[PDB]
């Protein structure tokens, strides 16, 4: 299935590891041009594999919590490529800020997760309008399931789903589609460890195993493509049945 | 139906007008004790009607964006009544902060809407655990429908639905239930041809929902008649969110 | 809270046992007039308690899978009361018809669950219009969660949620509201006996209850009834088309929690 | 994006017209082998275009309401190809059976829509297990939004969403995924052969399209098809039980927007 993403310039925040890394790599495979926005320089092995698929793929060091860096990196991206066709908002961290943490910790969690999704959309949208590009927001099942000690992250991830609907409405007349992907348990390098891994994996209905970053990536990249040309405002759960299937199943 | 809220102490933020005021008034009618947290003093006719139903009902001047006023007003409430049985997070404003507004405006919207729901829960939860009380978060249909130029408010309202699920999980073993009510179109102070256009789109009766309708579901959710309902989002919207957009 | 249900006539299908019995009893307590449609004659103690609260409450023997009996029982209710204010579609059974069972078993499950919800609404709605009455459909979390070997019941319960939206649209101009209640695990004497067919009943019950997030306990029929009766009342006068989950967090809270 | 569907055998019910036809054509483009089950012989031009992409693509005449024809058609497909990799349940018709129509009309609507999705899955699933294949159920936004005079179709389309969750649970250990696609307004020549009946056919088309948030236009069959075929493929290898709305924002975006 040709996705028609060849030479499409797509910013992927947190795009050099885990889910974001897999999204960048699939974009490169589809001959798109992923532009990684991340705090830390990607590892060599990642850059080797990416450039092999797409020699023009790039990385920009960006602290997403700095509004001016977001602005300048988008500008640099436009200066380098002349256009922007996609935005994948993906950077985030479950920082475990619960009910007892207080205002400052809560707001800091919003900064780490929610606020830069808005800032990136804010700076990218004029460019996306010009190309009738697309946005994918990566959220989390916690936005709808809760978890128990992570108000900050949960609030952020839920706000991102709401913003997906809001931006889909806001941008409809410009042909800019906005969708979300909702993962549940995804194995990354990052993420008695023999036992606790087994414990978590056991709860995923399809195959009792973690979702892979590639699985999230394939749905995310489909959503950026014109193969999803009448899909906007949607939240796609890629979670092995985690959110919606009977909690009682083994 | 006896809701068993008699002498139960419930804080209602933005509780002196619009939906909040209707919630406070219904609480008083059920012989609960509403404690109004609001920026401005309620008008006299409101306070008099409230006192008629519940002489122990109380108003505290609170700017909810001030974390210290939140903390101090809760402390006051506990000092006065010795208990807290409910929190209704209700204060908010659709401030029309869109994609072009920028970071500062977006964050100011979060402060006006989202952040004080968390601050209030933060300060109330220890006391709610003591009484196996309840929380009701008032959200907005915009959280799931979008609207077009209100990123700030939409984000906030959606985060409030998420937090309803999170806090329901967090507090399950303490017997504290957390639910949300989602209104669509409710005629309230500043809301009042442009009228008819909006009303016409509400499937049930082609009319606005009333504050009393929102209040009746919110108060039901605060009560032990909803003793196994937690984490839920109750739409009270005349069909606005879920019924065919094509209907007339 | 006054639900304003005094002398309101409400048919409750399967209304003498479990969830349905609790709804009938709650209706009587709110001074409504419940009309029980059920296959089996109710307990004497149930009838005594019902009459104690509402002397006008009635019971009619009805096999709901018989369309003519639905028709005639609604007709008799109208003859007795002259009006109908509510319908609670509640009768049903999880009959464990899997994907391997085949057409005949699947259709039989639809007859036991889905088809009489439609039949009852078909015969009741013309009367509900005159009174601006209401319908509550009792569904099941299985409609959205699945279960694994119950295609017939799952299909039925999901169709009941869809029909809740459909009828809400269809009846909007008549002021007739239609909503659904979705239970998960509700302890009833019937469930209690099914659990008794297991080797270690105590352990089976605990195993089921352990999965309910709020309190690790079954929902009670009264808990389902209180929401259902609230939804029948004008206290829910702008709620229509809705699916209310009364389930201790079963459907929507993190599967990973203990 | 390689979908890895080359030489995979996929039955598509109603697969020679509208959405079903687009699904078959996309399957053939991906070098899969679509097998069309439909009541009428397909257009010659359709058969030619299909054959150009996939010479092995087949059509079997099937009345899906006849359980034995479903059974035999699946058996013939296994006899021809020796495997089954996918099932797209797609055939259906909005027959406008309201609340007032009664039992016989309602049940007939279930037969036209719901019951053959079950029958087809019943006969296909034993084979899908061996290949760790997949099912896509095509539903309708009406399952969740209602419409107003179509209880039979609404109930059917909603049962199909519920069965998607149920079969996803049932088949999880066999690695068979089950998902649904929910369209809203899709232009098919047949929809056009219904719109044709109106006094001002283009003004009617316009009234409908004006309600679709994204572009104020109908979704195309290819747009539905591309999501459906993605769901059949291992690119969606951890997606199961899901309902994917492909509807230009119809179901979920603010009704107030123009
Ligand atoms: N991994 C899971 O199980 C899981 C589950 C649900 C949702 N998600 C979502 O997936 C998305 C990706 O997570 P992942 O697990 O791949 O994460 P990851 O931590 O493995 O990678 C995230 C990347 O983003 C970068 N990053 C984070 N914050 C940043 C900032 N402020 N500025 C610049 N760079 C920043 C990190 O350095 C890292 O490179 C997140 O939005 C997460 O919430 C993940
Ligand atoms: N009116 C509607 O149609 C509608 C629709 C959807 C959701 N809602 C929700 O209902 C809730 C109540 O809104 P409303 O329509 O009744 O507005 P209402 O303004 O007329 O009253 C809200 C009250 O909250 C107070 N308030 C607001 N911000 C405050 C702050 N920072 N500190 C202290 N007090 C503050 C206001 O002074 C006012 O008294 C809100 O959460 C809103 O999102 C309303
Ligand atoms: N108990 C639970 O855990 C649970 C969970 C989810 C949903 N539900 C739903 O609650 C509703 C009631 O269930 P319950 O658990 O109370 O069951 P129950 O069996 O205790 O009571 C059902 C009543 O309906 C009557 N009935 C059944 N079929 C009938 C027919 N064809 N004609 C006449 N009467 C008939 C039965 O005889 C019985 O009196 C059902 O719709 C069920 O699907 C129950
Ligand atoms: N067209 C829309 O706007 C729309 C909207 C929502 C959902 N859908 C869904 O999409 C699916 C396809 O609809 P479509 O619009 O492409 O339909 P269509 O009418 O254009 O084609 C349906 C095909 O299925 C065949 N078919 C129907 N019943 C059959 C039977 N009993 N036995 C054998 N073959 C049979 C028909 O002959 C026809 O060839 C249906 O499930 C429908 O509910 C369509
Ligand atoms: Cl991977
Ligand atoms: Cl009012
Ligand atoms: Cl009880
Ligand atoms: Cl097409």
């Amino acid at each position: 299935m040709d996705l028609n993403l060849q030479d499409k310039v797509v910013i992927v925040t947190g795009g050099a590891s885990g889910i974001g890394g897999a999204i960048s790599m699939r974009l490169a495979e589809e001959r798109a041009i992923p532009v990684v926005f991340a705090r830390h320089a990607p590892d060599g092995a990642f850059l080797d594999a990416l450039a092999q698929r797409q020699p023009r793929a790039t990385y920009l060091p960006v602290e997403l919590q700095d509004d001016a860096q977001c602005r300048d990196a988008v500008a640099q991206t436009i200066a380098t490529f002349g256009r922007l066709d996609g935005l994948v908002n993906n950077a985030g961290v479950n920082d475990g800020i619960g009910l007892d943490a207080g205002r400052d910790a809560f707001v800091a969690s919003l900064e780490r997760n929610l606020i830069h999704y808005y800032a990136m959309a804010h700076y990218c949208v004029p460019h996306l309008k010009a190309t009738r590009g697309a946005i994918v927001n990566i959220s989390s099942k916690t936005a709808v399931t809760g978890q128990g000690n992570t108000s900050g992250y949960c609030a952020s991830k839920g706000a991102q789903l709401a913003l997906t609907r809001e931006w889909a409405v806001a941008l409809r007349e410009h042909g800019v589609r906005v969708n979300a992907v909702i993962p549940a348990e995804v194995m990354t390098p990052l993420y008695d460890p023999e036992a606790k891994l087994a414990e978590i994996a056991a709860k995923v209905p399809l195959g009792r195993r973690f979702t892979t970053p590639d699985e999230i990536a394939d749905t995310a990249v489909f959503l950026l493509s014109p193969r999803a040309s009448h899909t906007t405002g949607e939240w796609l759960f890629v979670d092995g049945g985690y959110t919606h299937l009977d909690r009682a199943l083994v």
